[PDB]
């Protein structure tokens, strides 16, 4: 059941990876970069502004007889970030022919999305995020993914790269 090589240790900045199998990597406290790897694994950066690196070199999809879905733990959108430049397009739709689809569990605590999936017998890419604080991501919570500048001034009272107001 709970077996393999869990790596609990990252108190000084570096890069930590699970690789593959059953490897629960947990840094602990930092501004470190972590990667859950292939297989069916779980990751938690720790209490910090961690960088959840994902590059789907090892990750692909889950199937009916083999789930290799990544499971992100104790996510804090106020600090945690994610390297999703090559994973997850910018044009939503349904996760089909170059589209993306997101969904939330009953309480919204868990955000489940699919970056380019197929048929239920072919292969379906699906990830599992287990939130604790804010279960929402934005332009800061994710890598810039070679985006443009933000020399914008389209706010009333405050400033920021996201138009909005409170009335």
């Amino acid at each position: 059941g709970s077996d393999g090589e869990p790596l609990v240790g990252g108190d000084t900045d570096d890069q930590l990876q699970g690789g593959s199998g059953a490897d629960r990597l947990d840094g602990g406290a930092g501004d470190d970069i972590l990667d859950g790897g292939a297989g069916r694994d779980r990751l938690s950066g720790g209490a910090g502004a961690d960088t959840f690196v994902f590059s789907a070199r090892e990750d692909s999809y889950r199937t009916d007889t083999a789930v290799f879905n990544d499971l992100i733990l104790d996510f804090e959108a106020s600090e945690d970030r994610i390297d999703l430049s090559a994973l997850g397009f910018s044009g939503l739709g349904d996760g089909y022919g170059g589209t993306l689809l997101l969904k939330t569990n009953a309480e919204g605590t868990r955000t489940y999305l699919k970056s380019f999936e197929a048929d239920a017998e072919g292969r379906r890419f699906e990830v599992a995020l287990d939130g604790d604080h804010t279960g929402d991501l934005s332009a800061a919570n994710v890598v810039f993914a070679a985006t443009g500048t933000t020399t914008e001034l389209e706010v009333l009272g405050d400033s920021g790269t996201q138009a909005g107001a409170i009335v």
